[PDB]
């Protein structure tokens, strides 16, 4: 590159269609200063290990210029090509017999360089569907060359596979790699004992056009199959470590093919490998996920049995339109309120839908609108199982399902059916002598606790591959929150028994914000403002105590601690575009929110167990950080604390009024609140606490009879 | 078994001693088809009762499918200790049963995991299913291929049998919504005449699944089931027939004698017809005077099935 620009440009299309420089002896086909200069230039371009340089040092001009020409040609081809077989053509130069017999490391070095360039090129291509297909095809191709008959070919293939899986972690839980690798493992296992003296060592991999050659002696075949039998377990455990649900569903789906069932009475090593790898990589379930010092397999068996049974049942009926029958059965089951018929109809409907050629939007719409008429946990579990089966079964259906689920979620938010329900007041014990005796009335939100987990799992799965589901998640998260911190308008319940899902959703929103996906710098500002506004809402009510049992409380504390850490990790500001104004505007509120959350966490953990109870314990780092923050903020002087009251009043009068309830060992807060409420008494109309900040102008002094208009406050306790 | 978890101290000890003696003098009770279900049920009951709001009254519980009751202590520690103590005899008896006769106990375990009631609660703990699917693993043995070698593990048969059984049970149940034995017999005859393996297996499994869910013997169906493989003598049909016979024996009760009689009759007919090992002997030319076009060549009989 460097003379009209057309001259350099024209070489690219020439190299695009140029044939390979293939080839009879090689040498038969083919001024120390210039030789030394070209050697220096080529060694600077390559930068190989010193052994390759030593091998190069004894080469004349012909081999050096051949190497330079082929390097330039392949670099230009890979940079300016458009065919789907860009980088796999380099293995053609490895299979040449003439090159092998020559007195080679330069070829693998330039292959490493071109592979690095190609890998760097694709790192920022796009996030569409086709790039995933190309990466999947390349990964599948690399596996079949891991068992080549030569020696260095498999080593370089292993290195390339390791690099590719390193730079693209999302290929582990793909739905095509596992099937292909299990198939090739089964092919090798079958070829283990096939009458070595009989000819034709070739084999054909099913569902993929390729071929595999095997050595002659039994020992080499046994060694290669044993060597290959380890990467399978390694990749399986790596995939199971991060995202267990998707890979477990894929493994369940793989074991439901009719072809393998007939031969299952024989070895059929793939099924044995799967059913052996399922065991010793499982984890704890919901009940035993958070305890301080069991294993679960019932879900796998139950899901597999239900899936196979209902698939067979739905296939049996098709021998003798039919969607009307399913819809009528589902409607009758819902009207009669029967759980068994509900589950049977749901599974039959999804099994019928999974085996078809059209979307049939009415069936999907009725599937999504199903659980909302039978709000509970059993129907929610059945719906989650059906949704997982539907997602794992068919391909190219994610977007309409996500849209329908988002619509159903929005309708649930609107109807005030769950966490978004209205608030109910109760009589105060001071004047409850009537027949209306006090009693707790806590809202119950069981089903909403699992839907958020499903959303988190789906977001974690779809963070890398897709680029449109992120917009759906953002739209869903934006329409549930509102910036109306005040009396009785927040679109969220404020009871203590409903703090789990609220902070879980807040943590999900913060994780989405930290994902660095939204390009523009304007959506993030609004989202963060709404997050802070809805976070400040919970502290606008008098404190109370939890009403649930000993269980269903530890995980709430864990969620609160995790959210506190995630909030603490926002020193990511300073580039939201006068940036200093917004910077300080956010820093002050962050500090105040951290202090309030620390106080609330301390109070809750104090209420958990009265005694010290050394047997019970929680996360240590979070407790240490909370203690350090409390020690830091407990040393504030009389200043830089009265200013906080002004900020709280600027936020909302109710929050400022409810500030002394969270006890602070300083009398300046009371004086400042009294002064502020005296300056403007009309901003507050909540009697049980705010009345005592205005009535006593002076305790016993009995002076200053002005501005006292108490003829508008609501009645209080006798 | 139900008295092994009594509230007293010496009662459970003497019950354990009596159980040990009884199982010692009658070894055949290990592979019975009712002890395992009852013990799994009581284990599940204890696991459910582990966390049931101790301060709430009524510590009694009712064991399903058996008239009995179980009382539990007050403190959590005693309940955890007793359930942990009971969790060992299960593994001991399971491994003892698996050591001697693996096939029958494996078939019983496969049959146990195919009940509709437990599937709904399977999304929860349901400790019995977990115990079964954990005990299936580390007591398996080598298959036919790797049974005699000098210095691998096999699980495909279990999964294949379970999947085929559930799938074909569901398929046969789906059809009954809309006599019918004639259709099955005609399909089997057509498959045998056309000599197709897939239709052969499908018809065999459908027929045995239909037969296993009925109220009468229907001798013609059993007779056609026994006379099936003899018209398609090979190893694939033999494997399918063995699987179907094992499922039929493990599924229904009080049917062993007619099945044994029919199998004996089929075996006698096979012996008479000279279809296998009992075939005639074929001679071959001697190389000393085999200059004719009838060159010598081995002619060994083949008896795989």
């Amino acid at each position: 590159e460097g003379w009209p620009e057309e001259w350099y440009e024209g070489v690219c299309e020439i190299a695009t269609k140029s044939p390979l420089l293939t080839f009879e002896p090689l040498r038969s086909v083919l001024t120390p200063a210039e030789l030394s200069e070209l050697r220096s230039t080529i060694i600077n371009l390559l930068d190989p290990p010193p052994e390759v340089s030593a091998l190069i040092n004894k080469l004349d001009f012909a081999m050096s210029t051949y190497l330079l020409s082929v390097y330039r040609l392949e670099y230009m081809r890979v940079l300016r090509s458009t065919d789907p077989d860009r980088f796999q053509v380099m293995f053609c130069y490895f299979e040449d017999k003439a090159i092998q017999k020559d007195k080679m490391q330069c070829v693998i070095a330039v292959a490493d360089k071109v592979f690095d360039a190609f890998l760097n090129m694709m790192a920022d291509k796009a996030k569409t569907k086709e790039n995933e297909e190309e990466l999947e095809r390349h990964a599948q191709f690399l596996l079949v060359n891991f068992n080549h008959i030569h020696k260095r070919i498999r080593r370089v293939a292993d290195k390339y596979l390791s690099g590719l899986v390193d730079k693209f972690p999302h290929l582990l839980w793909s739905g095509t790699v596992l099937k292909t690798m299990l198939d090739i493992l089964q092919t090798l296992s079958l070829s283990l004992s096939a009458d070595i003296h009989k000819d034709q060592p070739y084999y054909d991999i099913p569902d993929a056009p390729y071929r595999i050659t095997v050595p002659d002696t039994y020992e080499a075949r046994e060694s290669i199959v044993k060597d290959f039998a380890a990467r399978c377990g390694m990749i399986l455990q790596e995939a199971m470590k991060w995202a267990p649900t998707v890979t477990k569903s894929h493994l369940q789906e793989y074991l439901n093919k009719h072809q393998n069932w007939v031969s299952g009475l024989s070895q059929h090593t793939g099924l044995a490998m799967a059913t052996e790898s399922i065991l010793h990589f499982a984890g704890y379930n919901k009940q035993n996920t958070t305890l301080g010092a069991k294993k679960d397999y019932s879900n796998f068996m139950a899901s597999l049995n239900l899936r196979n049974r209902y698939a067979g049942e739905v296939y049996g009926m098709i021998r003798f339109d039919l969607n009307k029958m399913m819809v009528q059965d589902l409607h009758s089951a819902l009207d009669r309120s029967h759980p068994q018929h509900y589950t049977q109809a749901m599974f039959k409907l999804t099994a019928m839908l999974i085996s078809s050629k059209d979307c049939d939007p009415q069936l999907l719409h009725h599937l999504c609108w199903g659980p909302l008429r039978m709000f509970n946990e059993h129907g929610m579990e059945t719906a989650l199982a059906c949704w997982e089966w539907l997602l794992a079964g068919k391909d190219g259906v994610e977007v309409p399902f996500m849209r329908e689920m988002a619509g159903a979620w929005h309708m649930t938010v609107e109807q005030k059916f769950g966490l978004f329900s209205a608030e109910i007041k109760e009589a105060d014990p001071l004047a409850a002598s009537e027949a209306s005796q006090p009693k707790p009335c806590p809202p119950e939100v069981t089903p909403h606790y699992i839907w958020i987990d499903f959303l988190v799992q789906r977001f974690e799965i779809a963070k890398y591959c897709s680029s449109d589901q992120v917009e759906i998640f953002s739209s869903l998260l934006q329409r549930s929150m509102s910036l109306n911190i005040g009396g009785a308008k927040g679109s969220m319940n404020r009871h203590v028994a409903a703090i789990g899902p609220r902070f879980k959703l807040l943590t999900l929103g913060l994780s989405l914000l930290h994902a660095d996906v939204v390009p523009n710098a304007t959506i993030r500002n609004v989202l963060r403002e709404k997050i802070y506004s809805t976070a400040f809402d919970y502290f606008s009510c008098p404190p109370k105590f939890p009403t649930q049992g000993e269980k269903r409380l530890r995980e709430d504390i864990s969620i609160m601690i995790k959210f506190w850490t995630a909030m603490f990790s926002d020193k990511k500001y300073l580039t939201a575009s006068r940036g200093s104004q917004l910077h300080k505007y956010y820093m002050k509120r962050r500090t105040l929110l951290l202090s309030l959350l620390a106080t609330e966490i301390e109070r809750l953990i104090t209420w958990y167990n009265p005694l010290s109870a050394p047997e019970l314990e929680l996360d240590q780092a979070g407790e240490n950080s909370v203690a350090n923050w409390r020690s830091k903020y407990i040393s504030l002087s009389e200043k830089q604390w009265k200013d906080n009251v002004n900020l709280a009043w600027s936020i909302s009068p109710y929050l400022a009024v409810q500030l002394p309830a969270r006890f602070k060992n300083t009398e300046a807060i009371g004086n400042e609140v009294t002064r502020l409420v005296r300056l403007d008494p009309g901003a507050v109309s909540d009697v049980p606490e705010a009345i005592k900040f205005l009535v006593t102008w002076h305790t016993i002094d009995a002076d200053a009879p002005e501005l006292s208009h108490v003829l508008c406050w609501a009645p209080t306790d006798p």
